[PDB]
């Protein structure tokens, strides 16, 4: 398994993903729209961030990363567009790092422009969170990169990946990272309790593993929840994909008990993520110019 | 309803799992007269802003669980030993405390001049924090409906808030500084320690804390989610969560050897405190 796909699927699991939002979400996602200069603004911080790494990246390849940004924060309750603009660089610097080949991973020369990016767009103890939740999760990605400790939890059971994807995929990062944009106290606990994190990380990580599957399995890439089966047995790939949407509905009925606009905000980043992830050039093809390994 | 008919043969059935798949044994960490007392001291004054007095006996039974589920082979710092021994007395205290007890004003003050006293300016910070949400998070979810929701619904549900709830996040992020061991304070910041370790720490607290909080109509406890009276349904149930802590300690068996120690250390270390201490014998 190198060369397996997802690609017979792909026109069954999206309908049955979408007809599962239908009805249990509702609520459709709704794209956050930048203005001019805000987009520049963004791009600008982010060339500024990873320049020290010595690897140009384009605006093509920076308005792929920001669109899960632009679709799956919830406009509904946002209230600081400075912390939105923050999120938007600071998903797009960590996905550069993401896509990376580990031997560009300076961190000397990376974290102070994380920390930069902080201090430019939130007050004194946000920019402290957001900063150890970013330094976190870069930390995160690089120890890992060829880790017994992946391989055991990714290869083990559902359960041991999810709970690897809590940190890896990056939500824990996004919520505490996101709370500023809302300054609602609920959601600003959950953020930081990571419950917020662990709620929605099975809802984000199997959208994601399904239409990135076959990207990574042809880097070689193991973390995918669907290389915990056999794609190629139609019974066992069904059967599999049947158990992860049972994974996504029950999380997502019991997201309903939390209060109405945390949850708004839980809805919407799985719903939105859904809905950048289908429509978007990174997960069209395995290997192009905005998700190509960044390399030596 | 209550779990003590089947209370000898399931310690058996923990021990005999412990035996096979962790074997290393746990050890108590003895305090000298001294460092004792100046815990006890800092608990007391933590709480009495509260308005609760503490037996001198009741905090010794709350820190029996730190005195065994260290990992004494690797502490290099006994200022931080002692400042998890005060954090989880205090943190015990406010668990059993009526919500209206509950003073942030006053307690969170106590908290931080705990952590600055024992810790560096980054790790008073980094444990502070994590009280703080410990305690926050104790009090926001008293007859929550998120509580509910995620204790009935299933295991996995039930799991996800014990990460925090149970206090297992709280306790890495506090206890990293006592082996300053790079990989262990990572898997601290990032929580996976305490996902690692959750499963193992609150099967045996549920099975033994039960009896107790039935009677107190707590709901955080996986053995509400079977019926323990059919005594079929509880062996049923009983296996698959037994079968979740040895899955963990095969994984927890691929971190570093140091990490892989105190995790190990910390869940063995608390079933032999919770089947031996005061707390867990009557309701
Ligand atoms: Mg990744
Ligand atoms: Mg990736
Ligand atoms: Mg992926
Ligand atoms: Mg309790
Ligand atoms: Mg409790
Ligand atoms: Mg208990």
């Amino acid at each position: 398994i190198g060369r397996s796909s997802v690609r017979p699927y792909l026109e069954e699991c999206t309908r049955r993903f979408q007809e599962m939002f239908d009805r249990h979400v509702v609520t459709r996602p709704t794209k956050v729209e930048l203005t001019d200069a805000e987009l520049r603004e963004v791009i600008d911080d982010c060339n500024a961030a990873v320049a020290p790494l010595g690897k140009t990246v384009s605006d093509e390849r920076w308005i792929s990363y920001v669109g899960v940004v632009l679709w799956s924060q919830s406009p509904r309750h946002i209230k600081d567009m400075e912390a939105f603009k923050a999120v938007c660089v600071l998903n797009c610097v960590t996905f550069v790092w993401d896509d990376m080949d580990p031997a560009l991973h300076d961190f000397g020369l990376f974290l102070p422009q994380l920390r930069k990016i902080c201090e430019k767009y939130y007050g004194p103890e946000d920019a402290e969170v957001a900063y150890e939740a970013a330094r976190a999760f870069v930390t995160s990605d690089h120890m890992f990169r060829d880790s017994p400790i992946k391989a055991a939890l990714c290869t083990t059971s559902p359960e041991q990946y999810f709970r690897f994807r809590v940190t890896d995929i990056g939500v824990d990062f996004w919520m505490k990272m996101s709370y500023p944009i809302y300054r609602h106290p609920e959601f600003t606990e959950h953020a930081k309790t990571s419950l917020a994190a662990r709620m929605t990380t099975r809802g984000l990580t199997i959208v994601n593993d399904f239409y990135s599957y076959d990207r990574e399995v042809s880097l070689g890439q193991i973390t995918n929840c669907f290389r915990l089966c056999d794609v190629s047995d139609e019974t066992a790939f069904k059967e599999f994909f049947q158990a992860r949407l049972d994974d996504m509905i029950e999380d997502i009925e019991c997201i309903k008990a939390f209060d109405q606009l945390t949850q708004d905000v839980f809805l919407d980043l799985i719903y939105g993520n859904f809905v950048w992830t289908t429509s978007n050039k990174r997960y069209k093809t395995a290997v192009n110019d905005v998700n190509s390994r960044i390399q030596a």
